[PDB]
């Protein structure tokens, strides 16, 4: 149940970082934070983070859009960007700088 246009004066403040990183709201207004990978989404569970997809059988859960390995700032190869990214925020979280992408899984 959308308004037809957003209503940006009602959107709530936000933390400085997400857990499952950012997204919109369900009616595509307001910025909030999204699920992380592997977390449950949709409907009550709310939007997948950036950079993930909610999955359902044909609630869901959520992927990452990518699948291929990474090599970040540190010496940790990932999984997926989804993994980097995460790291990056829980490095940022407890005041470090981020996790930057070097290559792809070398
Ligand atoms: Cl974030
Ligand atoms: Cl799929
Ligand atoms: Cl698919
Ligand atoms: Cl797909
Ligand atoms: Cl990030
Ligand atoms: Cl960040
Ligand atoms: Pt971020
Ligand atoms: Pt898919």
């Amino acid at each position: 149940g959308c308004p037809d246009r957003c209503e940006p004066a009602r959107c709530p403040p936000q933390p400085e970082h997400c857990e499952g990183g950012r997204a919109r709201d369900a009616c595509g207004c307001c910025e909030v934070c999204g699920a992380p990978e592997g977390a449950a989404c949709g409907l009550q569970e709310g939007p997948c983070g950036e950079g993930l997809q909610c999955v359902v059988p044909f609630a869901g859960l959520c992927v990452c859009a990518s699948s291929e390995p990474v090599c970040g700032s540190d010496a940790n190869t990932y999984a997926n960007l989804c993994q980097l990214r995460a790291a990056s925020r829980r490095s940022e979280r407890l005041h470090r700088p981020p996790v930057i992408v070097l290559q792809r899984g070398a």
